[PDB]
Protein backbone atom coordinates (compact mmCIF):
# COMPACT_ATOMS: atom_id res chain seq x y z
CA UNK A 1 0.00 0.00 0.00
CA UNK A 2 3.08 2.34 0.52
CA UNK A 3 3.76 2.36 -3.31
CA UNK A 4 0.28 4.08 -3.73
CA UNK A 5 1.25 7.05 -1.44
CA UNK A 6 0.91 10.65 -2.89
CA UNK A 7 3.81 11.74 -0.59
CA UNK A 8 6.56 9.59 0.95
CA UNK A 9 9.01 11.73 3.03
CA UNK A 10 12.38 9.88 3.22
CA UNK A 11 16.04 10.77 3.94
CA UNK A 12 18.72 14.70 2.27
CA UNK A 13 14.93 14.58 2.98
CA UNK A 14 13.10 13.86 -0.34
CA UNK A 15 9.54 12.83 -1.39
CA UNK A 16 9.93 9.28 -2.96
CA UNK A 17 6.20 9.14 -4.02
CA UNK A 18 5.79 8.64 -7.85
CA UNK A 19 5.32 12.49 -7.67
CA UNK A 20 8.22 14.86 -6.89
CA UNK A 21 7.34 17.56 -4.25
CA UNK A 22 9.38 20.36 -2.53
CA UNK A 23 10.89 20.04 1.01
CA UNK A 24 12.28 23.09 2.91
CA UNK A 25 14.33 22.16 6.07
CA UNK A 26 15.25 24.96 8.55
CA UNK A 27 18.79 24.94 10.05
CA UNK A 28 17.76 23.59 13.52
CA UNK A 29 16.28 20.21 12.33
CA UNK A 30 18.46 17.19 13.33
CA UNK A 31 18.60 13.62 11.86
CA UNK A 32 19.96 10.72 13.99
CA UNK A 33 23.40 9.81 12.51
CA UNK A 34 22.67 6.03 12.85
CA UNK A 35 19.04 6.19 11.55
CA UNK A 36 18.89 9.20 9.18
CA UNK A 37 15.03 8.80 8.79
CA UNK A 38 14.76 9.64 12.55
CA UNK A 39 13.77 13.40 12.40
CA UNK A 40 14.28 15.47 15.64
CA UNK A 41 12.21 18.71 15.92
CA UNK A 42 13.15 21.04 18.84
CA UNK A 43 11.26 23.99 20.35
CA UNK A 44 13.02 26.54 18.05
CA UNK A 45 12.14 28.42 14.85
CA UNK A 46 14.64 27.09 12.23
CA UNK A 47 13.54 23.64 13.68
CA UNK A 48 10.85 23.41 10.95
CA UNK A 49 10.19 21.30 7.83
CA UNK A 50 7.88 22.83 5.19
CA UNK A 51 6.42 20.46 2.53
CA UNK A 52 4.99 22.10 -0.62
CA UNK A 53 2.66 19.70 -2.52
CA UNK A 54 3.09 20.57 -6.26
CA UNK A 55 -3.32 18.77 -6.78
CA UNK A 56 -4.79 19.00 -3.17
CA UNK A 57 -8.27 19.16 -4.83
CA UNK A 58 -8.52 15.59 -6.18
CA UNK A 59 -6.92 12.90 -3.94
CA UNK A 60 -7.71 14.67 -0.56
CA UNK A 61 -10.91 16.73 -1.03
CA UNK A 62 -13.23 13.94 0.26
CA UNK A 63 -10.96 11.24 1.72
CA UNK A 64 -7.27 10.99 2.65
CA UNK A 65 -4.95 9.41 5.22
CA UNK A 66 -1.61 10.18 6.87
CA UNK A 67 0.86 7.88 8.66
CA UNK A 68 4.05 8.50 10.66
CA UNK A 69 6.00 7.16 13.65
CA UNK A 70 6.39 9.44 16.71
CA UNK A 71 8.27 9.49 19.98
CA UNK A 72 7.74 12.27 22.59
CA UNK A 73 10.90 11.91 24.79
CA UNK A 74 8.81 23.46 36.07
CA UNK A 75 5.75 21.77 34.45
CA UNK A 76 5.20 23.83 31.21
CA UNK A 77 2.46 21.78 29.47
CA UNK A 78 -0.21 23.15 27.04
CA UNK A 79 -1.69 22.19 23.59
CA UNK A 80 0.91 22.82 20.80
CA UNK A 81 0.67 22.10 17.03
CA UNK A 82 3.34 19.71 15.58
CA UNK A 83 2.05 19.17 11.98
CA UNK A 84 0.00 21.94 10.27
CA UNK A 85 -1.91 21.92 6.94
CA UNK A 86 -4.36 24.82 7.45
CA UNK A 87 -4.97 27.72 4.99
CA UNK A 88 -7.89 30.25 4.83
CA UNK A 89 -8.70 28.83 8.35
CA UNK A 90 -9.54 25.31 6.89
CA UNK A 91 -7.66 21.94 6.72
CA UNK A 92 -6.07 19.58 9.27
CA UNK A 93 -3.37 19.48 11.97
CA UNK A 94 -1.76 17.15 14.53
CA UNK A 95 -1.35 18.59 18.06
CA UNK A 96 0.13 17.35 21.34
CA UNK A 97 -0.69 18.03 25.03
CA UNK A 98 0.07 16.15 28.27
CA UNK A 99 -1.34 12.58 27.79
CA UNK A 100 -3.02 13.61 24.47
CA UNK A 101 -2.34 13.29 20.67
CA UNK A 102 -4.96 15.43 18.89
CA UNK A 103 -6.32 15.43 15.30
CA UNK A 104 -8.23 18.57 14.24
CA UNK A 105 -10.20 19.12 10.98
CA UNK A 106 -11.44 22.68 10.06
CA UNK A 107 -13.97 23.45 7.21
CA UNK A 108 -14.29 27.24 6.26
CA UNK A 109 -17.77 27.43 7.97
CA UNK A 110 -15.77 27.80 11.28
CA UNK A 111 -16.85 24.17 12.11
CA UNK A 112 -14.15 21.95 13.73
CA UNK A 113 -14.00 18.20 14.57
CA UNK A 114 -11.35 17.05 17.14
CA UNK A 115 -10.21 13.38 17.60
CA UNK A 116 -7.89 12.39 20.53
CA UNK A 117 -5.64 9.47 21.65
CA UNK A 118 -4.97 9.42 25.48
CA UNK A 119 8.90 7.81 25.82
CA UNK A 120 7.79 5.10 23.32
CA UNK A 121 7.92 4.85 19.53
CA UNK A 122 4.25 4.69 18.41
CA UNK A 123 2.87 4.21 14.90
CA UNK A 124 0.07 6.70 14.13
CA UNK A 125 -2.39 6.45 11.26
CA UNK A 126 -5.20 9.02 10.74
CA UNK A 127 -7.90 8.34 8.12
CA UNK A 128 -10.57 10.75 6.87
CA UNK A 129 -13.77 10.46 4.82
CA UNK A 130 -16.15 13.44 4.70
CA UNK A 131 -19.02 10.90 4.34
CA UNK A 132 -18.22 9.10 7.64
CA UNK A 133 -15.52 9.78 10.27
CA UNK A 134 -12.01 10.78 11.28
CA UNK A 135 -10.22 7.72 12.79
CA UNK A 136 -7.03 7.46 14.94
CA UNK A 137 -5.10 4.17 14.91
CA UNK A 138 -2.12 3.45 17.26
CA UNK A 139 0.17 0.52 16.26
CA UNK A 140 -2.39 -0.63 13.61
CA UNK A 141 -5.31 -0.61 16.10
CA UNK A 142 -8.38 1.72 16.25
CA UNK A 143 -8.31 3.88 19.48
CA UNK A 144 -10.86 6.69 18.66
CA UNK A 145 -13.19 8.05 15.89
CA UNK A 146 -15.52 11.10 15.38
CA UNK A 147 -18.26 11.69 12.79
CA UNK A 148 -17.26 14.48 10.26
CA UNK A 149 -20.34 14.19 7.94
CA UNK A 150 -21.61 17.55 9.41
CA UNK A 151 -18.38 19.35 8.23
CA UNK A 152 -18.21 21.43 5.01
CA UNK A 153 -15.64 21.45 2.15
CA UNK A 154 -11.78 21.42 2.61
CA UNK A 155 -9.50 22.68 -0.27
CA UNK A 156 -3.48 23.54 2.24
CA UNK A 157 -0.83 23.38 -0.55
CA UNK A 158 1.74 23.28 2.34
CA UNK A 159 2.43 21.03 5.40
CA UNK A 160 4.44 22.52 8.30
CA UNK A 161 6.31 20.20 10.70
CA UNK A 162 7.20 22.55 13.63
CA UNK A 163 6.41 22.86 17.37
CA UNK A 164 3.88 25.74 17.44
CA UNK A 165 2.81 27.31 20.79
CA UNK A 166 5.00 24.98 22.90
CA UNK A 167 6.17 26.92 26.04
CA UNK A 168 8.80 24.35 27.27
CA UNK A 169 12.30 25.07 25.83
CA UNK A 170 13.44 21.41 26.42
CA UNK A 171 10.41 19.85 24.55
CA UNK A 172 11.30 17.95 21.31
CA UNK A 173 9.58 15.28 19.17
CA UNK A 174 10.88 12.44 16.98
CA UNK A 175 9.06 11.69 13.61
CA UNK A 176 9.93 9.04 10.95
CA UNK A 177 8.46 7.75 7.62
CA UNK A 178 5.71 10.32 7.03
CA UNK A 179 3.27 9.42 4.20
CA UNK A 180 0.08 10.93 2.74
CA UNK A 181 -2.49 8.76 0.92
CA UNK A 182 -5.27 9.77 -1.53
CA UNK A 183 -7.85 7.44 0.12
CA UNK A 184 -9.37 6.48 3.49
CA UNK A 185 -7.20 3.49 4.45
CA UNK A 186 -9.21 0.50 5.89
CA UNK A 187 -8.23 -1.39 9.12
CA UNK A 188 -6.48 -4.25 7.18
CA UNK A 189 -4.34 -1.84 5.08
CA UNK A 190 -3.32 0.09 8.26
CA UNK A 191 -2.35 -3.18 10.07
CA UNK A 192 -0.29 -4.19 6.96
CA UNK A 193 1.29 -0.68 6.85
CA UNK A 194 2.22 -0.95 10.60
CA UNK A 195 3.27 -4.65 10.32
CA UNK A 196 5.53 -3.91 7.31
CA UNK A 197 7.31 -0.87 8.89
CA UNK A 198 7.35 -2.46 12.42
CA UNK A 199 8.27 -6.15 11.63
CA UNK A 200 12.01 -5.87 10.87
CA UNK A 201 15.57 -7.37 10.88
CA UNK A 202 16.45 -5.13 13.90
CA UNK A 203 15.71 -6.13 17.50
CA UNK A 204 13.95 -3.51 19.63
CA UNK A 205 13.96 -2.68 23.34
CA UNK A 206 10.76 -2.41 25.49
CA UNK A 207 10.18 1.22 24.24
CA UNK A 208 10.67 0.30 20.52
CA UNK A 209 14.19 1.81 20.34
CA UNK A 210 16.89 -0.26 18.54
CA UNK A 211 18.41 -2.91 20.88
CA UNK A 212 22.11 -2.17 21.52
CA UNK A 213 25.30 -4.01 22.35
CA UNK A 214 27.28 -2.89 25.47
CA UNK A 215 24.18 -1.34 27.15
CA UNK A 216 22.68 -2.56 30.47
CA UNK A 217 19.12 -3.93 30.28
CA UNK A 218 16.63 -5.48 32.69
CA UNK A 219 15.12 -8.65 31.13
CA UNK A 220 11.28 -9.08 31.27
CA UNK A 221 9.77 -12.54 30.67
CA UNK A 222 6.37 -12.09 28.97
CA UNK A 223 4.97 -15.23 30.78
CA UNK A 224 4.86 -12.98 33.92
CA UNK A 225 6.08 -9.35 33.76
CA UNK A 226 5.76 -9.12 37.60
CA UNK A 227 8.90 -11.35 37.93
CA UNK A 228 12.49 -10.02 37.88
CA UNK A 229 15.63 -12.04 37.20
CA UNK A 230 17.98 -12.79 40.11
CA UNK A 231 21.18 -14.85 40.54
CA UNK A 232 21.56 -17.73 43.07
CA UNK A 233 25.36 -17.54 43.34
CA UNK A 234 28.03 -17.24 40.64
CA UNK A 235 29.37 -20.42 38.99
CA UNK A 236 28.09 -23.63 37.33
CA UNK A 237 26.64 -24.82 40.74
CA UNK A 238 24.45 -21.66 40.88
CA UNK A 239 21.65 -20.50 38.64
CA UNK A 240 19.66 -17.57 37.35
CA UNK A 241 15.90 -17.51 38.14
CA UNK A 242 12.70 -15.48 37.97
CA UNK A 243 11.21 -14.23 41.27
CA UNK A 244 7.96 -12.38 42.08
CA UNK A 245 7.96 -8.65 43.02
CA UNK A 246 9.49 3.78 46.42
CA UNK A 247 11.85 0.74 46.87
CA UNK A 248 11.51 -1.42 43.69
CA UNK A 249 14.08 -4.19 42.88
CA UNK A 250 14.18 -4.54 39.02
CA UNK A 251 16.61 -7.55 39.10
CA UNK A 252 19.98 -8.45 37.53
CA UNK A 253 21.33 -6.31 34.63
CA UNK A 254 22.20 -8.03 31.34
CA UNK A 255 24.65 -6.74 28.71
CA UNK A 256 24.66 -8.10 25.11
CA UNK A 257 28.26 -8.55 23.84
CA UNK A 258 29.42 -8.78 20.19
CA UNK A 259 30.71 -12.21 19.19
CA UNK A 260 30.24 -12.83 15.44
CA UNK A 261 28.83 -9.44 14.22
CA UNK A 262 31.02 -7.68 11.60
CA UNK A 263 28.90 -4.49 12.06
CA UNK A 264 30.83 -1.58 13.63
CA UNK A 265 27.48 -0.02 14.79
CA UNK A 266 26.10 -1.30 18.16
CA UNK A 267 22.56 -2.30 16.94
CA UNK A 268 21.53 -5.93 17.62
CA UNK A 269 20.23 -7.45 14.38
CA UNK A 270 18.07 -10.51 13.86
CA UNK A 271 20.18 -13.75 13.89
CA UNK A 272 23.24 -11.96 15.39
CA UNK A 273 25.36 -14.46 17.40
CA UNK A 274 26.20 -12.78 20.75
CA UNK A 275 27.39 -13.44 24.32
CA UNK A 276 25.25 -12.37 27.25
CA UNK A 277 26.92 -10.91 30.35
CA UNK A 278 25.12 -10.69 33.73
CA UNK A 279 26.02 -8.01 36.33
CA UNK A 280 26.18 -9.24 39.93
CA UNK A 281 27.43 -6.79 42.63
CA UNK A 282 28.99 -4.46 39.97
CA UNK A 283 30.94 -7.29 38.25
CA UNK A 284 30.28 -9.03 34.91
CA UNK A 285 29.77 -12.80 34.50
CA UNK A 286 28.87 -14.88 31.43
CA UNK A 287 25.47 -16.58 30.89
CA UNK A 288 26.27 -20.25 30.13
CA UNK A 289 25.34 -23.89 30.65
CA UNK A 290 26.80 -27.41 30.40
CA UNK A 291 24.72 -28.97 27.59
CA UNK A 292 26.47 -32.38 28.07
CA UNK A 293 24.57 -33.13 31.31
CA UNK A 294 20.96 -33.25 32.62
CA UNK A 295 17.74 -33.62 30.65
CA UNK A 296 16.46 -31.35 27.89
CA UNK A 297 16.25 -28.37 30.33
CA UNK A 298 19.76 -26.87 30.63
CA UNK A 299 19.76 -24.59 33.71
CA UNK A 300 21.56 -21.30 33.02
CA UNK A 301 24.34 -20.08 35.32
CA UNK A 302 26.44 -16.89 35.68
CA UNK A 303 30.05 -18.03 35.03
CA UNK A 304 33.42 -16.41 35.79
CA UNK A 305 34.58 -15.35 32.34
CA UNK A 306 38.12 -16.81 32.87
CA UNK A 307 36.48 -20.22 33.74
CA UNK A 308 33.97 -20.46 30.81
CA UNK A 309 36.05 -23.25 29.09
CA UNK A 310 33.92 -25.10 26.48
CA UNK A 311 30.56 -24.37 28.15
CA UNK A 312 27.72 -23.35 25.86
CA UNK A 313 27.39 -19.53 25.74
CA UNK A 314 26.71 -18.39 22.13
CA UNK A 315 23.26 -16.84 21.84
CA UNK A 316 21.40 -16.28 18.53
CA UNK A 317 19.22 -13.15 18.96
CA UNK A 318 15.80 -13.21 17.18
CA UNK A 319 13.06 -10.61 16.73
CA UNK A 320 9.61 -12.31 17.16
CA UNK A 321 7.35 -10.56 14.57
CA UNK A 322 3.73 -11.62 15.39
CA UNK A 323 0.98 -9.09 16.35
CA UNK A 324 2.78 -5.80 17.26
CA UNK A 325 1.59 -5.23 20.88
CA UNK A 326 5.16 -5.93 22.17
CA UNK A 327 8.85 -5.68 21.08
CA UNK A 328 9.34 -9.44 21.61
CA UNK A 329 12.81 -11.07 21.49
CA UNK A 330 13.90 -14.69 21.57
CA UNK A 331 17.37 -16.07 22.36
CA UNK A 332 18.55 -19.45 20.95
CA UNK A 333 21.55 -20.82 22.87
CA UNK A 334 24.10 -22.77 20.75
CA UNK A 335 27.34 -24.65 21.47
CA UNK A 336 30.62 -23.48 19.79
CA UNK A 337 29.86 -25.69 16.67
CA UNK A 338 26.53 -23.95 15.81
CA UNK A 339 24.39 -26.79 17.32
CA UNK A 340 21.11 -25.58 18.98
CA UNK A 341 20.98 -26.16 22.77
CA UNK A 342 17.60 -24.44 22.89
CA UNK A 343 15.61 -21.22 23.25
CA UNK A 344 16.13 -19.43 26.58
CA UNK A 345 13.09 -19.60 28.87
CA UNK A 346 12.39 -21.02 32.32
CA UNK A 347 11.41 -24.30 33.99
CA UNK A 348 9.93 -24.79 37.45
CA UNK A 349 12.25 -26.96 39.61
CA UNK A 350 11.61 -27.31 43.38
CA UNK A 351 9.01 -24.41 43.10
CA UNK A 352 11.63 -22.02 41.59
CA UNK A 353 11.34 -20.70 38.01
CA UNK A 354 14.97 -21.35 36.96
CA UNK A 355 16.22 -19.89 33.67
CA UNK A 356 16.96 -22.66 31.09
CA UNK A 357 17.89 -23.27 27.52
CA UNK A 358 15.51 -26.01 26.31
CA UNK A 359 15.30 -27.77 22.89
CA UNK A 360 11.66 -28.44 23.91
CA UNK A 361 10.86 -24.90 22.65
CA UNK A 362 12.64 -25.58 19.31
CA UNK A 363 10.94 -29.01 18.96
CA UNK A 364 7.46 -27.50 19.62
CA UNK A 365 8.06 -24.82 16.90
CA UNK A 366 9.25 -27.57 14.45
CA UNK A 367 5.83 -29.37 14.72
CA UNK A 368 3.73 -26.10 14.96
CA UNK A 369 2.81 -26.65 18.67
CA UNK A 370 2.32 -24.02 21.42
CA UNK A 371 5.29 -22.49 23.30
CA UNK A 372 5.28 -20.18 26.34
CA UNK A 373 7.98 -18.65 28.57
CA UNK A 374 10.60 -18.10 25.82
CA UNK A 375 9.60 -14.48 24.91
CA UNK A 376 11.60 -11.58 26.43
CA UNK A 377 11.73 -7.78 26.40
CA UNK A 378 14.77 -5.67 27.25
CA UNK A 379 14.18 -2.58 29.47
CA UNK A 380 17.10 -0.11 29.36
CA UNK A 381 18.62 0.63 32.82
Amino acid sequence: IINTSILSLRYHLIDLSRYASKINIGSRVNFDPIDKNQIQLFNLESSKIEVILKIVYNSMYENFSTSFWIKIPISLNNEYTIINCIENNSGWKVSLNYGEIIWTLQDNKQNIQRVVFKNRWIFITITNNRLTKSKIYINGRLIDQKPISNLGNIHSNKIMFKLDGCRDPRRYIMIKYFNLFDKELNEKEIKDLYDSQSNSGILKDFWGNYLQYDKPYYMLNLFDPNKYVDVNNVGIRGYMYLKGSSGLYMGTKFIIKKYASGNKDNIVRNNDRVYINVVVNNKEYRLATNASQAGVEKILSALEIPDIGNLSQVVVMKSKNDQGIRNKCKMNLQDNNGNDIGFIGFHKFNDIYKLVASNWYNRQIEISSRTFGCSWEFIPV
